[PDB]
């Protein structure tokens, strides 16, 4: 059947007149992945507007506009037309066309990933807005959002997963409930009543430390310390010798006055492996390379391996020229996205899976593992962020891992 939990029931009526808490000026969902609170949360939201409203505009907000419409907007939409809803989507213009019932309503969508997104959502006025994963974005963004709710009856509707607890959100929102008015429902997997205790404890698996608590146990715990604490050269370390590997990719790093990192990544029966490492650093050597010389060296450094196997060579976003040589020069380049925060705790996911194992010539990276570590000061402020020292070798197997075992 696939039936909805209690909590999943109280996101989909709390705003109906028969409910104790439709005054409330809106919802918060935080907690766990997998949670089942994302679809009916959008879900409820049309329907509330659709049933509250004729002829209004709606904001729907995520971190980005690719990741609302990839998150929430095309499953809402396959959900929404199997209940007698029907949808156009204005591609280019960023809004959808809902009707339902002879009413009509408009849904426009917006991103809120800098300071600049505020500028975006300052014309249009709004009977409601929706945010997806609001703790990913900027306050200003969402100050102003609220401000173009100015429709009488508008409703605020909230759903992301935790941060850290001086994270604005946790602070201006979820430690002021009742002087902002708001409901708040917190999700675990177990309000996911389509899991079972096997499943549940498999995704339990999938995380430890810091993402452990935040992504599962749906905590808003500070991030402090060692930023690969699951790393351990017991498990994630093997001999160098050689594997029939099927497929390889290189990973790079990119710099100049940094170094430049290069790593050989080889599929053998299910797993990635780090098969050996590239590390120039300029400054130590007291000579800088060039993206010629960075070319020639990375033609060495793939010599031995047949070309129908290697797929490409993933650069850093940054190294704008020299992926414009690589491709010059007929190798296959991806352009890694660069995502952060998603990037660590999917590196952090692959070493407790044991999706990648790193070959013991990897010292350098290893060397970086027990040094690289969360920004202090940032995360008491409300930003998670590493210091960036000593982690070229991270960055490229996060662009890895990112690129071609998420996304
Ligand atoms: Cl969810
Ligand atoms: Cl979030």
């Amino acid at each position: 059947f696939q039936p909805f939990s209690k909590k999943q029931l109280k996101v989909l009526t709390w705003w109906r007149k028969a409910s104790p808490v439709s005054d409330k000026d809106g919802i918060i969902c935080d907690g766990s992945i997998r949670a089942g609170k994302t679809i009916v949360m959008s879900f409820s939201y049309v329907m509330w507007a659709m049933d509250t409203f004729n002829e209004q505009n709606f904001g729907m907000a995520g971190k980005t506009i690719g990741a609302l419409r990839r998150n929430v907007i095309t499953p809402l939409k396959r959900m929404l037309k199997s209940r007698g809803y029907r949808v156009k989507d204005h591609r280019a213009d960023n809004y959808l066309t809902i009707t339902f019932k002879g009413k009509t309503n408009y849904f426009y969508l917006f991103g809120g990933k800098d300071e600049s997104s505020q500028d975006l959502i300052q014309g249009i006025t709004l009977a409601g807005m929706f945010f997806d994963e609001v703790a990913l974005m900027p306050e200003s963004f969402v100050n102003q959002a609220t401000a173009r709710c100015s429709v009488d009856g508008a409703k605020l509707w909230f759903n992301c997963n935790p941060a850290g607890p001086y994270h604005w959100f946790k602070v201006e929102y979820l430690d002021k409930l009742d002087e902002k008015n708001l409901l708040h429902l917190h999700f675990t997997m177990d309000d996911n009543l389509s899991l079972s205790k096997q499943v549940k404890e498999r995704y339990q698996r999938m995380y430890k430390g810091v993402f452990y608590q935040r992504y599962i146990l749906g905590l808003w715990v500070l991030a402090e310390g060692i930023i690969y604490d699951m790393f351990d050269q017991d498990e994630h370390v093997v001999p160098t010798v050689p594997r029939p590997y099927e497929k390889y990719y290189v990973s790079c790093d990119y710099g100049t006055q940094n170094p430049t990192t290069f790593g050989l990544w080889g599929l053998y029966n299910g797993v990635w492996y780090k098969v050996k490492e590239y590390h120039y650093d300029g400054r130590k050597e007291n000579k800088q390379k060039t993206d010629q010389e960075y070319y020639e060296d990375l033609m060495k450094f793939i010599e031995d391996i047949e070309k129908h196997k290697f797929k490409g060579v993933i650069v850093d976003p940054s190294a704008a020229s020299f992926i414009a040589l690589l491709r010059q020069k007929g190798i296959k380049v991806i352009k890694a996205k660069n995502d952060v925060l998603d990037g660590i705790r999917n590196v952090a996911t692959a070493l407790n899976k044991k999706m990648i194992l790193y070959n013991d010539c990897c010292k350098e990276t290893f060397r970086e593992y027990s040094s690289y570590v969360w920004d202090e000061k940032a995360a008491e402020r409300g930003e998670d962020k590493p210091v960036k020292q000593n982690d070229h070798q991270l960055d490229a197997d996060r662009y890895f891992v990112n690129t071609i075992l998420f996304g």
